[PDB]
């Protein structure tokens, strides 16, 4: 409808797969190469679903930060046959506040689906499902079951994936550039 809407669509259309666990159906976003990143609560293991395809899974790392806290990030190497658009260039390197961010998801039962949350808090420390949480962004939006993986972005940033909420609230794990440094 508008230029942030017109961004999360360009990342959706290009760099998203629907990654099914035992867990259920998530919003996956790829990042360069066969790279992608998950909620750790999906609970990757050796096998996975990439849009409905069995796939091995080369590689899942659960990230901490440096104070051994859980960041609810899992990068995923996909032993897939084709690689994603290298969108490492739209990934902010500190920490921060947004202006007017879009949420956008894309699974079986949620396709094509962008929710404009708008101001984005850099919250930091979240009890997570009962896990001590760093590196937290907040939104004032009710997010519900089904929108977890989901791609946070404003023009011209990747800045986060969708991992919970309280109801009224939403809550996103960053994304950084040295995530993915190779």
């Amino acid at each position: 409808m508008g230029p942030g809407f017109d961004f999360a669509q360009a990342i959706m259309k290009k760099n998203t797969v629907i990654a099914r666990t035992e867990k259920g159906e998530f919003t996956m976003l790829g990042v360069y190469d066969r790279v992608a990143v998950i909620p750790t609560h999906a609970s990757v293991g050796e096998i996975i679903y990439i849009n409905d395809v069995e796939t091995r899974v080369l590689d899942a790392c659960a990230l901490r930060d440096l104070t051994d806290t859980n960041l609810e990030i899992t990068i995923v190497k996909l032993d897939r046959n084709q690689k994603f658009r290298d969108i490492r260039h739209f990934l902010p390197r500190c920490e921060d506040d947004y202006n007017d961010a879009v949420l956008s998801v894309h699974t079986s039962k949620f396709p094509n689906m962008y929710i404009p949350v708008g101001q984005v808090t850099n919250y930091g420390f979240l009890n997570l499902g009962g896990t001590p949480t760093h590196r937290i962004l907040m939104y004032n939006f009710p997010t519900r079951a089904g929108q977890c993986g989901g791609v946070v972005t404003t023009t011209g940033k990747v800045i986060g994936i969708h991992v919970g909420g309280n109801g009224a609230q939403g809550f996103a794990a960053m994304l950084l550039h040295s995530y993915f440094t190779d």
